[PDB]
């Protein structure tokens, strides 16, 4: 099924997944897409943070749904 993840800067993403894809699976599809390594990401979903070890189907994910990426820096 396809998803959709957005961007602080206002940007949409498509991303094609399964409902037992994990978490961290999907980061891995953004930084393959983006160049952002999975540890500066964080997913939020109707407003709860996505969990690395957990999968979509936890999450009730259905298709067409919108993630929302946030980045967290070290510095500052």
């Amino acid at each position: 099924m396809q998803i959709f993840v957005k961007t602080l800067t206002g940007k949409t993403i498509t991303l094609e997944v399964e409902p037992s894809d994990t978490i961290e699976n999907v980061k891995a599809k953004i930084q393959d897409k983006e160049g952002i390594p999975p540890d500066q990401q964080r997913l939020i979903f109707a407003g709860k943070q996505l969990e690395d070890g957990r999968t979509l189907s936890d999450y009730n994910i259905q298709k067409e749904s919108t993630l929302h990426l946030v980045l967290r820096l070290r510095g500052g």
